[PDB]
DNA sequence: ATAATTGTTGTTAACAACAAT
DNA sequence: ATAATTGTTGTTAACAACAAT
């Protein structure tokens, strides 16, 4: 069913979701921060989540978007605590009320420009939900050197 | 301040807390029905609870009040499971987002039709969140037989 | 959907549920001694339940009856510990395998000749599977004084 | 004892018991997929317990062994939750209906195409006992890719 | 006076969290 | 050397059990 969850998340988003996440084989390996595409996400719920998460994240970007084909929404997550994917997973599941099969977690990729400037470019859009500083690895890798 | 919540809830609703629901001196003591009385309560967050509970309620029934005074919101929840007022204290507190001091739980006031009538008044403007067949207890006190 | 149980219950052993039971209003209620009627029952947790019980009953009568339109079995347990509607409920929707809708728990009904012969009766049977001293109150009232 | 096992279930299936399971020295440890080895397992509680696990397996496969020496039963189990082997024992044993004595847990050995292989050919009897998708890792392992 | 009703207290599955390689 | 992997240990919902009227 991934091939779905991808294939929407690039008409969505103009980019495969591996170009922004690099991979995490277990589902209890621990980790503070996360990328989440959710699929079928409710308005009330998106909006809800952000207020949520900031209680417990040192650094949070929501972004949604959506069409007729489909709707999908990305975040990525900085949990003040390290979270497995379960942890992340159900956590989430919950908070945002769509099955598990509507998520998608993965860490984050961390060295590479063309992923930063994703995070970069989608904090430039104001409907973009931002909240703490801007992660160091994003920063250090679109500035002026 | 549990007394200026009463008053409040009072000043709100216009009839005690008291006179809709029934004692229970121990928050260890579980239950399936409870009556909340929620204080300081995010319109969005109000929205949410309501489709999220649905998930793990028989019957559920949400009705939102304020001024320039205060807002406060009352549950008349009947979860699928028992619940102590410990447990539904964290439950809703986190998923309502508000500390623990802006919540009134007990029981709800099954046995007397002063009572049984609240709900049913409140089941009369369309402004309410009704979820699942209405209760025994509130349809029998309240029907001709 | 009682209507079904119960009428089932009597095209099924020619005679009322109530016939044989005593009413409990209240679920929370712990006894030790109850009737069971299961609807729907396979004959494989049929016969594990029996071996099960036993374990836990200082006395058991299991009886099975079918035909076209629907198939019912009789309890007769008696839990070394007094248990809830909701314990034995929960404990034999399981045990069984029928969701709880499946089941009809009520206390037996003891000052009363018509069930006494009901469940000695039964005892005559070979069919029954049966474990323990026949119960006091059931011999006491089918004994020739 | 535990030799006279692993002897028996060798006597009964011809392979080490360990050849199939990977080690886990803490009955703490929590996992979704464990393997069972249960011994003088009752005909009817085999029936039962693989009718009963289906309600919370997402894939379960099941073979029974027995002769002049004893019996032993196998079970390949994916909970849908996760469960220490503390919480099997107890679940299993109540279950099948034995003293906690009577079981082997340990979770399968996924690596390792020999062992990945003892499941494919046991999926080849029909007097096997076959619930959900065949699990990845013994998908991989023993087809052409 | 049977039960209806809460107290009141253990036990334990379902987990998060984190040490440790 | 990143993670994959179990240890290992709290916390707490979901309950049984039973005191007490």
């Amino acid at each position: 069913a991934t091939v779905f969850k991808l294939g929407l998340f690039k008409s969505l988003f103009l980019c495969s979701f591996h170009d922004i996440t690099r991979l995490f084989k277990n589902d209890k390996t621990t980790n503070q921060q996360w990328v989440l595409a959710v699929f079928g996400l409710a308005e009330v719920f998106f909006e809800a989540s952000f207020e949520l998460l900031k209680k417990q994240c040192s650094f949070l970007q929501m972004q949604k978007r959506s069409h007729e084909g489909g709707t999908c929404a990305v975040y990525l997550i900085c949990f003040n605590t390290a979270k497995s994917r379960e942890t992340v997973r159900n956590l989430m599941a919950n908070m945002l009320n769509v099955r598990e099969e509507c998520l998608m977690l993965q860490p984050p990729k961390i060295r590479g420009l063309s992923a930063a400037l994703f995070w970069f470019k989608s904090s430039l859009s104001p409907a973009t939900l931002k909240h703490g500083a801007l992660p160091e690895w994003i920063r250090a890798q679109t500035t002026l050197n």
